[PDB]
């Protein structure tokens, strides 16, 4: 249904979305390991975001693990390409995960900036929805990206008017809550905010490619546009959530956090 099933490949592209897929993993989960080791230097009030990402970390992973070995389950050489097989690869793995990285990435940007109770758990409800309700017309959207590039648009429509309003409602409790932060962190956070904005843009370029580029460098390009959009949304991303943790643990009187701040 999906145009990676369409074309048969060239062994430099087979083999650079195979080495694409494959760094991937690597990448998500050397981070794993350090978001573990870590999580000992961060105050109780914030160590479970620490934690989240080492969800996130583990979820594209496993997608990601699981979509490289369905890439080469999929395709052999055959009289000088990779054609497909009995076993059909696709993305929409990639998007049920996608149901699934979210709720974290948000919970734990929301866990630094310090919501607690009652809207720490609104907020987090409006998020999960709104973002669920990009993920899941977008996930139907991109089901006709062969049958029905008309369907492809007007769902990507449909995502995108869920996008913006999450994009609304975060940008809103950042801005809110900035005085609320400890260690400088105020103006890291709006780094993230930015950081986040250029990811999850990427997203719909790598899903109107079929649109736009519907041929094997396209099916490439779309991969590409994934391992920078996933390193930076989950990774890369992670790994700025982390310092903010880290940052107004010390100011709030955590030693561990002090020293290990010091010590570099
Ligand atoms: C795993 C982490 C993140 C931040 C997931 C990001 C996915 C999006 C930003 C998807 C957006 C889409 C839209 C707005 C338009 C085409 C339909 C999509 C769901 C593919
Ligand atoms: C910011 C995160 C960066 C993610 C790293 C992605 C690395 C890909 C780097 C560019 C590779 C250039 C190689 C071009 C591939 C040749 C295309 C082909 O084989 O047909
Ligand atoms: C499967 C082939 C090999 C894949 C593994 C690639 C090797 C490891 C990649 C680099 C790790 C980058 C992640 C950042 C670690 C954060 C800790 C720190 O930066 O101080
Ligand atoms: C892969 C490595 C296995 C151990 C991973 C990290 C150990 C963390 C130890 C700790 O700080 O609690
Ligand atoms: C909640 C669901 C939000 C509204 C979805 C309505 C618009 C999408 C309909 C496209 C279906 C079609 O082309 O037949
Ligand atoms: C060229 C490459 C671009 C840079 C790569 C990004 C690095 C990992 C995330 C850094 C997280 C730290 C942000 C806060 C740092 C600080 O405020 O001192
Ligand atoms: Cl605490
Ligand atoms: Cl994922």
């Amino acid at each position: 249904k999906n145009i990676e099933s369409l074309f048969d490949y060239s062994a430099g592209q087979f083999e650079f979305i195979d080495h694409l897929l494959t760094m991937g993993v690597g990448v998500h989960f050397a981070a794993l390991i350090f978001f573990l080791v870590v999580s000992q230097f961060v105050a109780p009030k914030y160590r479970i975001a620490t934690a989240l990402s080492c969800i996130v970390m583990v979820s594209a992973g496993l997608i990601l693990n699981s979509q490289a070995v369905m890439w080469t389950d999929a395709y052999a050489y055959v009289d000088g390409s990779y054609q497909l097989q009995d076993l059909t690869f696709s993305n929409g793995y990639r998007y049920v995960n996608w149901m699934a990285t979210i709720p974290c990435l948000l919970l734990q940007l929301l866990i630094v900036l310090n919501l607690k109770g009652k809207e720490l758990f609104s907020t987090a409800t409006w998020l999960i929805l709104a973002a669920w309700g990009m993920i899941i017309t977008g996930y139907v959207g991109q089901l006709y990206e062969v049958d029905d590039i008309a369907q492809l648009m007007i769902w990507g429509a449909v995502s995108t008017a869920f996008f913006v309003v999450m994009n609304w409602i975060v940008g809103t409790k950042i801005f809110k809550n900035r005085a609320t932060m400890l260690g400088g962190t105020d103006s890291t956070i709006t780094k993230v905010f930015w950081l986040m904005m250029f990811a999850w843009t990427l997203y719909p370029i790598a899903y109107l490619v079929p649109a736009f580029m519907n041929n094997a460098d396209g099916v490439v390009l779309r991969q590409l546009l994934f391992t920078i959009a996933d390193i930076s949304s989950k990774v890369i991303y992670g790994l700025m959530i982390t310092y903010i943790a880290i940052q107004q643990s010390a100011a709030a009187g955590y030693v561990p956090a002090q020293q290990a701040l010091g010590r570099i």
